[PDB]
DNA sequence: TAGGGAGTAATCCCCTTGGCGGTTAAAACGCGGGGGACAGCGCGTACGTGCGTTTAAGCGGTGCTAGAGCTTGCTACGACCAATTGAGCGGCCTCGGCACCGGGATTCTCCA
């Protein structure tokens, strides 16, 4: 996208890029950034599933806390 | 020994029910009168009853052969599954069919 384009930064909620999914995974990310990744910190999660077939770049997982409970 | 199932409660999206308000159009209410429901009547004809006739349905009996019903043998074909793709579903788009309106024209009714 270049400056004159109708959006730059989008911004959702872990809920939406689950339901949303079929509509998110057809598109394709120049960056991506995911705040509180711990919600990411389990591989069985559909949010970790779903986010991890993105189309994108490069990936933030912004978190305060990595380590949680388990390797 | 470990993995994943059982328990549970917070999190958050979807969606069906309920209320408020208006307002407006359809249901409710009135009443005259008409005509259709319906009772009462006359006739006639058409249908139930009876008797003598006949006709053929039903029962007992003989003979035959088709074909239903069963056994045997085998191979053709549809179940099965792993690999491949394209037909058909879900989402998005737009324009043209159709409806809804208004007003002028033709039809149909009903009373004279």
């Amino acid at each position: 996208y270049k400056k004159d384009s109708p959006f730059h930064v989008m911004i959702t909620s872990y809920q939406l890029v689950v339901s949303d999914v079929a509509y998110f995974q057809k598109m394709k990310w120049q960056y991506m950034i995911l705040d509180e990744a711990q919600a990411i910190k389990s591989s069985q999660s559909s949010r970790w599933k779903c986010l991890l077939g993105f189309h994108c770049r490069n990936r933030l997982l912004l978190t305060g806390t990595p380590i949680q409970n388990n390797m």
